C-alpha cells in the first residue's frame, strides 16, 4: 500500500489543471512515463497498438545514445544504405514530427508499413552543421547476406555476415567447406545491426570447443540460461580475424565477445555499438502489456556488452592505405585499411603455426 | 478500484526488470513521468526550491551547465558566458574543476574582486560581490532596452523617460528577454494604454479566470513605439508585443516569439515535496493565446548586416539591422503624424 | 589514420612500427591459445 505517494500527486493533478483530462488519460500518462523511464529500450502498447502487432521497411536499425536517436547501422541491401543515411547520425525529424522522445517500438513502426511508400527523415550528422532531409522509397529487396570470397594470391577467405538471420550457420558451414584448401578467415561484421542469438552461438559453435559461449542472467535466480559449446567443433584450429566497427551490436559481438574471451580470434577494427539486453512483451492486463528489459547476456568472462562494447585487440579507422569477379581483387583491399590490417593479422597467426609445427 | 491499471503494471515491473527497484524508488520514476508527460514545462520537485554555479568543458570553452535560483550571488549581478579574466586574482587560462568551484565559489556576504573583460566596454570592470534608457544620437527618438521584466522596470522606465521630455519615439527593445512578473509587465503596458483588455488567465473552471484592464493614467497615450521582438521573446516581453499589437498602439518589428503563455504555480504535495504545472495561460486582448504561436511581427526581418554605400552611436545601428528598422518605423510614424496635424 | 621510452607519440607518426606492434599482439594470441 505504498501508493499513497502517487495518490497524493495525482490528487491534486486532476484538480488543478488547465484542461479536462480523466482519470484514466492521467495514468495512462504515468505508465507510458514510467516505463520510458526506466530505461531508454521501454515502451508500452496500449489497446489499439498491442491488437495490430501481432511488410517492409527503410532497413535503418534505431537505438538511442545518451538520450538522443542514432542510427546503428543501415543493411546493404536496404535503400537506406543507398539513400546515404550513415552510422553515428542522430535523427531529428520523421515526417515532418519531432522525435524529443518516443521508444524503438514506435519508431519502427513509422519506417515499417507498406512498401513503395516515401519517407521523408531529417537527419543531423557531426560533419554537417545543418540538418539534411532525406527522401527513401519503400522496397521488399531480398538479398543474401553471408558470402564467402576468396582473397587472390592468399589462403584466407572473406566471410561477410552483413545481417545475423536465420540459416546463417549452414551457409557459412557450407562456405566454409567449398574451400577446402582455405587457411584463414576474415569475419567481417561491421555494419551488422545485429540478429537472433540462437543462431549467434549456433556460428560460434564452429570454432571453439569447450567453453561457455554467452551467459544471460537477470536478477532472478532462475531464467538466467547458459550457452555452452558443444564437443563437435570442426573447426578447432583455423586461423580467425573477426573486423568490427561501431555499426556492429546485438550478436555482432556474441561472435566477436565469444572469440575474443576463448582467444580464438583476433577482434579488429573500432569500438562496437555497445548495445546488449533481452527485450520481451509480458502481458499485465486483458489487452495490454509492458515491453521492458529483464536479462542481458554477459561475455563468456563475465563482463557485460552494455553498455562498455567489444574493444578490439587492435584498433584503426577507415581510410586509405599509403602506397607508394567473385574474388577479393588487390584492388579493394587498398581502398579500406582494415581489411588489409585484418589479412596482417592472419598473416602472423601463420608464421606462428609454421614455427610452433 | 482507480489504481487497477497502475498497481498490475508496477508490480510486473518490480518483478521481471533488469535490475532490482524499491516501490519507493519506482514511485519517484512514475511520479517524475507523469508530470513530464503531461506538459514539458511542468516538472516534479524533489526537495523543491528551499531545500552554486558549475563550470565545465565544451568546445574547449568554459560553459555553465546550470544555475542555482536560491544562490544570492545571481541577484548579484554577475553575468554567465564572458570572458573571464581574473578570478580573485588568479588566472583563467589554466584552471580544474576542483579549482574552479574552491575558488569562484565561497561563503556569501564576503567581498570578493573580479575582473571580467567585455566586449564592449574598451577597459575591464572590477565587480565586487558582497532596463534603460539611451539617447539616439542624431535622433529625437530614445532606446528602451529591457533586458529582464524584474522588478521595479515600469518605475525604472517611467521615470528614464520623464528625463527626456523631447521624446519623439521609442524603441522598446524586448529581443532575448525570457519574461518575469507579470503585474509588472500589464504596468507596463498600462503607460501606454488608456483603455481596454491587457490580458486575461484563465482555466478549465469560470471562477479564476483574471482579467486586466487598463486604468486613466496612461502618461504616454500618443508617443510613438516600435517594439523589436524576436524568438528569444517569451512570457511577460510576449504579453507587452501583443497587447500593443491588439491595441494598434505600437508596431512589432523583428521574427516570431516562441510562445511561453502559461502559469508554473509551484505547492507541496507531501512533507519535503513539491510539484509544478501549468495552472492559467495567457490570452492577448482580442481573445488568441501566446501559446505556442507566439507573435507575428508586422513587419518580419531577420538578423543582418545593412548594405553598403551613455548614447547609441550610428555606427552602432548599422551592425543589426533590425535596429535600423525600428527607427525607419519611427520616422514613418513622425512624418504621418505631422500630416494629420 | 586518424579518428627514454616509446609513448604513443611517435607510434602514430610512421605507420610501419605501428603495423609491428600489432603483429606481435597477434602473436601473444596465438600463443595464449595453443597454450
Amino acid at each position: 500500500h505504498m501508493f499513497s505517494r502517487f495518490s497524493n500527486v495525482v490528487s491534486e493533478i486532476e484538480k488543478k489543471y488547465v484542461d479536462k483530462i480523466s482519470i484514466s488519460e492521467i495514468m495512462t500518462k504515468a505508465i507510458e512515463g514510467l516505463l520510458s523511464n526506466l530505461d531508454a529500450h521501454s515502451a508500452y502498447l496500449n489497446e489499439k497498438k498491442f491488437k495490430e502487432f501481432q511488410f517492409g521497411g527503410l532497413g535503418i536499425t534505431v537505438g538511442m545514445r545518451d538520450g538522443v536517436l542514432t542510427v546503428i547501422a543501415p543493411l546493404e541491401g536496404t535503400p537506406a544504405y543507398k539513400a546515404g543515411v550513415k552510422s553515428g547520425d542522430n535523427i531529428l525529424k520523421i515526417n515532418n514530427e519531432s522525435t524529443l522522445s518516443m521508444s524503438i517500438d514506435d519508431a519502427i513502426n513509422l519506417m515499417r508499413g507498406k512498401p513503395k511508400t516515401p519517407i521523408q527523415i531529417t537527419i543531423v550528422r557531426k560533419n554537417e552543421p545543418k540538418p539534411l532531409v532525406f527522401n527513401i522509397i519503400r522496397d521488399i529487396i531480398k538479398l543474401p547476406s553471408v558470402y564467402v570470397k576468396k582473397i587472390k594470391e592468399t589462403p584466407y577467405l572473406y566471410v561477410r555476415v552483413s545481417g545475423f538471420d536465420k540459416n546463417v550457420t549452414k551457409s557459412v558451414l557450407e562456405g566454409l567447406k567449398a574451400n577446402p584448401k582455405a587457411k584463414g578467415i576474415v569475419l567481417d561484421l561491421r555494419g551488422n545491426p545485429g540478429g537472433l542469438l540462437n543462431q549467434a552461438v549456433g556460428l560460434s559453435n564452429l570454432f571453439i570447443k569447450e567453453g561457455v559461449l554467452v551467459s544471460q542472467k537477470g536478477k532472478n535466480k532462475e531464467e538466467s540460461l547458459e550457452y555452452k559449446a558443444n564437443g563437435r567443433a570442426p573447426y578447432t584450429n583455423l586461423p580467425i580475424a573477426v573486423l568490427v566497427n561501431g555499426g556492429s551490436a546485438s550478436a555482432s559481438e556474441i561472435v566477436a565477445g565469444a572469440l575474443q574471451d576463448h582467444k580464438r580470434a583476433v577482434i579488429i577494427g573500432e569500438k562496437t555499438f555497445g548495445k546488449g539486453s533481452v527485450q520481451m512483451l509480458l502481458p499485465v492486463n486483458k489487452d495490454e502489456a509492458i515491453k521492458i528489459t529483464t536479462a542481458r547476456y554477459y561475455l563468456p568472462s563475465g563482463r557485460t556488452i552494455q553498455a562498455k562494447g567489444i574493444t578490439p585487440d587492435i584498433v584503426i579507422y577507415p581510410g586509405k592505405v599509403p602506397e607508394n569477379e567473385k574474388e577479393v581483387t588487390p584492388k579493394m583491399i587498398n581502398d579500406d585499411i582494415q581489411l588489409k590490417t585484418a589479412i596482417d593479422s592472419l598473416k602472423t597467426w601463420s608464421i606462428v603455426d609454421e614455427k610452433m609445427d
